[PDB]
């Protein structure tokens, strides 16, 4: 195949909360000043992130949502155990299994 940033759209487009022990993490209610580098700040000490991105929007405004993807299903689970009350920017983050991709 071929890639540079085409897959990073697919990594967040179509993705929703409320899966069940998939592999992807859905993260929501992030503050609107967040960027891709902030994911590895709070997720980096949990385990190995395979990939991670922020959800895009049709009008270009910030969504307040991230997706993350993890090496082992114990590490994906551990994010959803530990982060689902995490205070950041003045917001409390909501965390779930990313249901479709």
């Amino acid at each position: 195949g071929s890639h540079i940033d085409e897959t990073a759209a697919k990594f967040t487009e179509g993705v929703n909360p409320g899966g069940d022990r998939n592999c992807f993490i859905y993260c929501s209610n992030l503050p609107f000043s967040t960027a891709r580098s902030d994911l590895f700040d709070l997720f980096g000490p949990i385990g190995k992130i395979n990939n991670a991105e922020l959800k895009p929007q049709e009008n270009g405004q910030p969504t307040g949502v991230a997706v993350v993807e993890y090496e082992n299903l114990v590490d994906a689970d551990f994010c959803i155990q530990k982060l689902n009350n995490y205070n950041y920017g003045g917001c409390s983050l909501q965390i779930s299994y990313a249901r479709r991709d």
